[PDB]
């Protein structure tokens, strides 16, 4: 068995290997990459996403979200307070202001330590989930707005035609902006490209061990757990690497830099934080290997997790016994 310790693998496809997206995801899985829950893909040197990021400042962040924490430094929740609209240029200026700017630090490890020591004491502002794309239309390889749709994948695998659309999202980050522990909707894959700016640090639990994380989360966030049997889908809980190690939870970490792709695999729980001003693009995707995961994915039916219209068909077809209850939650 490949990658039995579930390490995060890093891949360097050639330009030729970068042509067929689906083929390369299957190749990475052949090497055991999926066992980790996350892989890094460094594009060939001949590749670029777009020509320059000089002209992005006018993009609107309609609802920037202030991420306010509650709890203790290693075990906290965050809630998203809505703020007034601003442009990407205005956001960038805010991110670089003394109130929000990355502190002086020695290296990624020193910054990580600062993050987990001091995150709760600040409330950074995040531009998330903005439908759009920064790939140029002429970029033919690894263009996150041109990948095979999940709807077509379901059709191809199981023979039925469903409604829905699958488009990418943009994210504008700043120091301390945080993504809580989660798997994707319906335990889909995700792919994430860091277009510009400062790094993003990732934590990930191997899929084969995702229930260990769930069990610790239920222990650490007892009220939330009583509220919903799939509360991690609310995307608000944070647990530090120190606390994960104290509790014996298998996990790995890696830092993504601008120009790099990260793929998350089905049922790979992940969390992390941005180092400073950045912009990323991401989208969920499927492969034939996902179908089994989709059929088995937990769902949140308490109301809190609210999701895209596209989800409906995936629950309806893959999880008919659960559909009525999930729909009520919606
Ligand atoms: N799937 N990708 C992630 O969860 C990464 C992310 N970064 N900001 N919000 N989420
Ligand atoms: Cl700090
Ligand atoms: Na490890
Ligand atoms: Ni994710
Ligand atoms: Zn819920």
């Amino acid at each position: 068995a490949q990658n039995p310790n579930c390490n995060i693998m890093i891949f360097h496809p050639t330009k030729e290997e970068f042509n067929d997206f689906d083929k390369y995801i299957a190749y990475m899985e052949s090497q055991g990459a999926h066992r980790a829950g996350l892989a890094k893909i460094i594009p060939p040197k001949e590749w670029k996403a777009r020509e320059t990021y000089d002209n992005i400042s006018e993009i609107l962040i309609a609802t920037p979200l202030q991420q306010v924490a509650s709890g203790r430094a290693g075990v906290f929740t965050q809630y998203h307070k809505k703020k007034k609209a601003m442009t990407v240029g205005e956001y960038r200026h805010l991110a670089n202001s003394k109130k929000y700017q990355t502190p002086p630090h020695q290296n990624f490890e020193d910054l990580e330590r600062k993050y987990w020591k001091n995150r709760i004491y600040n409330s950074p502002i995040y531009g998330a989930d903005i439908s759009g794309s920064l790939f140029d239309e002429n970029t033919k390889q690894w263009n996150l707005g041109h990948l095979g749709t999940i709807q077509d994948l379901l059709e191809k695998e199981c023979g039925v035609v469903i409604e829905g659309v699958n488009t990418p999202y943009l994210y504008f980050g700043m120091w301390k902006t945080t993504f809580a522990w989660h798997t994707e909707d319906m335990d889909l894959y995700s792919i994430n490209y860091l277009h510009l700016g400062e790094p993003k640090t990732w934590y990930v639990v191997p899929p084969e061990h995702g229930q260990r994380l769930e069990r610790l989360a239920r222990e650490l966030f007892p009220g939330s757990s009583r509220g919903c049997g799939a509360f991690l889908r609310h995307k608000v809980a944070l647990i530090s690497p120190t606390v994960l190690k104290e509790n014996g939870i298998p996990f790995n970490r890696i830092t993504q830099e601008a120009g790099e792709f990260m793929v998350t695999f089905p049922y790979g729980y992940h969390a992390g934080f941005n180092h400073g001003f950045n912009c990323a693009e991401a989208i969920n995707f499927a492969t034939p290997r996902w179908i089994d995961y989709g059929k088995m994915a937990s769902q949140c039916s308490c109301g809190e997790a609210r999701v895209t219209f596209s989800m409906d068909a995936f629950v309806r077809i893959l999880q008919p016994e659960r559909y009525d209850l999930w729909k009520r939650g919606q």
